[PDB]
């Protein structure tokens, strides 16, 4: 302990230059910042000096000080010598600023599995962009959304650190040559790549990876043209905002040619400078594409073997697919990247040239086994060109790779048989299922130590290396007294919560109330119109006659929406309104509140899950391919309420559908409907509670200033539905009030909550890395 | 020197993420860096905790680890852990890339004042703009000049230190408001700005003072959004690059209204929050003017006393006319501000309104004593309006200031008599003189170790701290062997330089020659083209018989110019083109080079100015206010020719006009000519060798491709010439004989060189700022 505090001072005098008589909060945070990174950098440089290449332009870090100290093992010392400092833990930790690299599940998953490699011990590396701005800071202005620049690199980065000696040219546009000795790409300007190098701790095992980001710069090659070098660093700048949707941009895809070319020129250089000679090449890199955002590294790939080393056509092609392997994460039809050939051709034309080839021989390839086919030869090319002409990113992806994935067990079925069947059925094997999970590490042990202690004074501390050790748990269904710890460490979260909450947004909350939470993205397909259709039927419940007994719910809602979404905001606006009407109502009471989350992150996560009872994850069956929110309320002591989509299947199987609340109309059903016409007003009609809402949602009881605020969802709702919300109103009305007779009762809820608590232990990313490492990757 | 070991590799472990068997030498030089702030850093912390503060746009710093361990007194301890670790010490320091962030002589001079002000004991700081490019880095294509951005913060920045505390708004645009209390400056854009605190060591007194650099920022407050941040950080991305001249762009009015008022509202901050209430404002607050650059913090020091604290206004003029004092370095017509008055209200309209009260105030006041003066009506005033109306900023900074400067005696002598005679004779006590100074410590301690060593075994090490010292060497004229071993010093820097020069130009360099430098910035007025004209002149003496005996004489010529200055850039064109002809030649043999020097700086200064033997400052007189590089040159055993202009009048007097080579015209013969009528062609007709290389460069002999490519030189010379450079031709050829006769004589060589070292140590900058603190500041 005593060497932790010299080490605090030094720190705090030498690197920050300040005295204890006037250093700040964010001087002392600095100190124990650097003071960890020192005592990982030893392990870190052992560590440094076949291999795993997984390439995501998102990284959904969130916070690392927290995260590096209990993979250290460095908890009680550190704490010990802050609080013999006289200092306050919590503060210094809201001192750091996230790592909103990623927008959504994408990027969380990818700092998942860089956790898992790093805790299984594996030698694998991170690659992406060095974003200055990540997705934004959400705040609510007038019951509206408004965005913000996330300056999170302004007062520095005790983490990172940058490597002069790997910075790297990157091309952009220019012209085609074409000579006898190797084909030329001319006439292009040059970007440069700096590396940052940030630490991804493994849990206990002396392991200590590597975050690679790519920073772009200008060459050195007059006032303005000083000012026009921030074009060139353009890219690198900011953080796409979209979560599934597809733009277009030619931003972004500069962003993905830069990400591309920088990490395999990197990964080549290290790999002649082994002693390691490209016969052996896919012997010991395997690179993994997050998702068809780098789908660009099979072209530059195939750029670098035939004209930079001039490697024969058929051994390079050869090569690239045993070097590749995709995964799938969307089935959203405006989810799909499809880059014009125009645009690519202004700014690639040699990968456009290659682009070309690869789709030539894969036709030839397939014409030769079906001289029948006509209709399939316009569905597998590489090139769409029913308008302007465009280039399926997915089928590039899939040629281009060994293996093919989805995320989730009916992801990869549907996407096996419906949408790659030709692929499929040529291809077998190479189609395969990893079903995507959450670390216990950032996701239990940091998220919620109390319930962590107590799993652990039952069944031992193995259960943070190998989550299915949680099985065990179930011969503790028959005691009373671990139930009510159960629920007491529950309430203990939620008073935090609470804490927090009432200062945050000036309402008082119930402590003995239900913690109803739906945390995600704004999206029409993860329907959050329903819950507010809910909110508003169970306020005008309270509304027909306060004497009937009401179950006491808090509901949380929080999320970000895209800049340009409309709808999005739209939905935002209405449940601020609601949340407005509803908890400045004195019949109410303590009886419904409804709280918009601010700023959803890894860092609020931490927060809200461990303090969760129900868990809202209804979007519209066959919709999501799998999110990982609900493995982390199954996680953390929450009861699951939704359809089956996603990982809602799997977690239903997994602990038993009667442990959950599942409702609405499944896949099939859903098909039926689209096949039978979908109409929402014979829907409308029929309901007395959803006719209600309806009408005061648009007769303006939420909006007296303007009447018409949100015709706009009332169209979309009647006239131009494509997700059913009215069609599963009824299903979620019921499984809501069988909720909350279930929460009447302590035992049986309990028994649920250690029921889904013992089955979760299928969810963890160790299991998916260790999957794709045994069926992919083919390391260790 | 185990310590030093230990830090050093402790530095490379933690600080870098390193190991000996990986680092390069850039991770060894950080190292070092980091070590030696770690050293200067207690006593920083203890002198952070009456003031001056220096505003200056430029500080021409430099190199700072040498200046550093010198300051420190730990050059044997560094230098041997350094060989012990195995490394050498050259390529370290050639790893650090000079803060270029000064013009010229301007921000030299600022940072040789830092020097001193830190070296004498004062409470002193400085403040300036954290340009992330300096002035450029020059290179030579084609016999051209070409540019190229200077990124001196790309790999880090080992001394600076980010201070987040001290983050202050600038407010840009808008309108003023009028209302009852104060008045209101509203709809403005919010600029931020961070602070960088740079530690300015004293040599052996243990005081460090601070060099606090602002850097703009954006306010957080949609990817083109996110875009445009830039334009809010497009001030402090650039130094300009005008050394003398005026361009009057609406960019560098931005940066000076940034840099005035984050500097007021620091100060003013800081003088709040001590236990001083504004009356004693200007017993603790001295703010120095570098030029009319920083003439803004008159009205924003106004606006801040009369609306943020709503002193009265004649109390507040009485605190900032106390506060004040100006410093005049240029009296080129074309180098003085005058900002439109439109641009100004643009940007300024409260400042533009506070300009225009005082200027009503200072008028009625002057025509109360002159009521019959009309012309000086106009003459005194801050506006004027022959066209569109500018604002006189040297006018401001009188009135504003109390006390007004000149650099030279000569300088001071014309503004106070001719250029402000108007407010010099009703303000007598006003106008006062300081001759710059060069600090011994950069320039003569590490600039030439071995002459500091030289004369520290003779009149001990006293002189560093007062330079006057130097006229002990008086006694060791009689001496023979003192005379022998100065030379031999010489000879030994002449040596290092031709390592130098030969491997990094390809010409093969005479070790017994005579080093001809002629370093500065390419200017009209410096006359470059009279030394061209010279060495032609002596090509073809050479040419004409080569039995005739000729002085082995090296000729360099270096320095860099304003990339919109097109005559500047046909200057380096013919000397680059005379070099090519003449280092080609066979028949001159080792007879005659000319090299032009690439990228001149201060670090490349610390080495051609300790080789150098005859020092060239040719400009017209009258025209150069002082400079401060012939002082160095003089301070380094080096003899001068020259003009009586500048600092070569001061250098005259002080070591007597029979030890320096002075030519041409003086300022009162130019007045003549100028009264006469200059024509060229007069002085061209009536001179055979003058006529001679005037013909050649007319005729393509330097050109054989295009026969024209000088007729802009031709021209300028002959029927627009500003400066007269064939009016002083004889005499420079006349002196050059001379000096090339005394330089056969070793013992009268030597002889003059050493009155020219007894007699510099007036010109140290310790003088200079004891004369500024007595006489201005009134501190200490
Ligand atoms: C778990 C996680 C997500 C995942 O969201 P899904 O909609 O379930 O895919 C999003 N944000 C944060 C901060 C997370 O931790
Ligand atoms: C001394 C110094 C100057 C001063 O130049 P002058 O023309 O004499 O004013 C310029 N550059 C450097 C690097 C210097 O050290």
């Amino acid at each position: 302990v005593a060497e932790l505090k010299k080490s605090f001072n030094r720190h705090l005098h030498f690197t920050l230059v300040k005295d204890r008589n006037v250093a700040t909060t964010r001087d002392y945070y600095f100190a124990l910042a650097h003071t960890v990174r020192d005592h990982l950098v030893g392990r870190w440089i052992r560590t440094q000096q076949k291999r795993v290449y997984y390439l995501s332009l998102e990284f959904y870090m969130g916070r690392t000080l927290q995260n590096t100290m209990i993979n250290l093992g460095l908890q009680n010392a550190c704490d010990e010598a802050i609080y013999q400092l006289g200092l306050d833990i919590e503060e210094l930790e809201e001192i750091e600023e996230d790592a909103g690299l990623g927008n959504g599940g994408l990027g969380r998953l990818a700092a998942c599995f860089l956790d898992s490699m790093a805790t299984l011990g594996l030698a694998a590396y991170g690659y992406g962009i060095r974003y200055e701005y990540g997705i934004f800071n959400q705040k609510i202005r007038d019951g509206w959304q408004v965005e913000e620049a996330d300056d999170w690199l302004r007062y520095g980065n005790p983490w990172e650190k940058s490597r002069p000696e790997f910075m790297l040219p990157v091309h952009f546009y220019g012209k085609v040559e074409h000579t006898n000795t190797g084909t030329k790409w001319i006439d292009t300007q040059v970007v440069l790549a700096l590396p940052y190098d940030t630490p991804v701790p493994g849990y206990m095992n002396n392991t200590v990876n590597t975050m690679r980001l790519w920073s772009a710069r200008a060459p050195n090659d007059y006032i303005q043209a000083v000012l026009d070098r921030n074009l060139a660093e353009n890219i690198s700048r900011v953080l796409y905002p979209n979560d599934n949707f597809f733009e277009g941009k030619e931003l972004r895809l500069k962003q993905e040619y830069f990400v591309v070319a920088a990490t395999l020129q990197d990964i080549i250089r290290r790999f002649k400078a082994s002693k390691f000679v490209f016969d052996a090449f896919p012997d010991q890199v395997a690179i993994q594409l997050n998702d068809t955002h780098p789908a660009l590294a099979i072209p530059e790939l195939m750029r670098i073997f035939v004209d930079i080393e001039k490697l024969p056509w058929s051994k390079a092609w050869e090569l690239t697919q045993k070097t590749f392997a995709y995964t799938n994460h969307t089935v959203l039809p405006e989810a799909l990247e499809r880059w014009p050939v125009d645009l690519v051709e202004k700014l690639l034309p040699r990968h456009l040239e290659i682009i070309y080839e690869i789709n030539q021989k894969h036709l030839d390839r397939i014409v030769a086994l079906f001289p029948k086919d006509v209709d399939r030869l316009r569905r597998m090319s590489l090139i769409e060109e029913e308008g302007s002409k465009r280039i399926n990113m997915a089928h590039l992806c899939i040629v281009g790779s060994h293996a093919v994935n989805g995320v989730a067990k009916i992801h990869s079925d549907i996407v096996k048989t419906k949408v790659f069947k030709d692929f499929s059925e040529l291809e077998p094997d190479k189609f395969q299922n990893k079903t995507n999970g959450i670390t216990p590490r950032r996701w239990l042990l940091l998220c919620n130590p109390g319930l962590a202690e107590l799993i652990a004074e039952k069944i031992g501390e193995d259960y943070v290396k190998d989550l299915s050790q949680l099985t065990k748990l179930h011969s503790f269904l028959g005691d009373d007294v671990f139930l009510r710890e159960l629920a007491k460490v529950k309430q203990e979260n939620k008073l935090k919560f609470s804490q927090f909450l009432e200062t945050e947004y000036k309402v008082k909350i119930n402590p003995s109330s239900m913690f109803d939470v739906q945390v995600k993205r704004i999206h029409e397909y993860k329907r959050q119109l329903l819950n507010c259709l809910h909110v508003i039927t169970m306020y005008n419940r309270i509304k027909k006659d306060p004497k009937k007994l009401f179950v006491p719910r808090t509901v949380i809602i929080g999320g970000k929406a895209a800049p340009g979404y409309h709808m999005a905001k739209m939905i935002i606006k209405l449940i601020t309104s609601v949340a407005d009407v509803v908890n400045n109502d004195p019949m109410v009471g303590s009886k419904l509140k409804v709280i918009f989350l601010e700023n959803y992150r890894v860092s609020l996560a931490e927060k809200v899950i461990p303090a969760t009872d129900l868990s809202e994850q209804i979007s519209t069956a066959g919709t999501e391919a799998s999110g990982t929110g609900n493995m982390k309320f199954m996680l953390n002591g929450a009861l699951t309420i939704g359809t089956m989509d996603g990982a809602n299947v799997e977690m239903a199987e997994e602990a038993g559908e009667e442990n959950l609340f599942i409702f609405g109309m499944r896949i099939d059903d859903v098909a039926a409907l689209d096949k039978k016409g979908y109409e929402a007003k014979e829907y409308y009609e029929a309901l007395p509670e959803l006719k209600l809402v309806i009408d005061q949602i648009d007769n303006g009881f939420f909006s007296p200033k303007q009447p018409d605020l949100f015709k706009d969802i009332i169209n979309m709702l009647f006239y131009h539905d494509r997700f059913k919300v009215f069609a599963d109103y009824e299903a979620y009305v019921k499984c809501q009030d069988k909720v909350s007779q279930l929460y009447m009762n302590p035992k049986a809820w309990n028994t649920m909550v250690l029921k889904n608590i013992a089955a979760s232990g299928k969810f963890s990313s160790d299991r998916t890395i260790k999957e794709y490492a045994q069926n992919i990757w083919n390391v260790e």
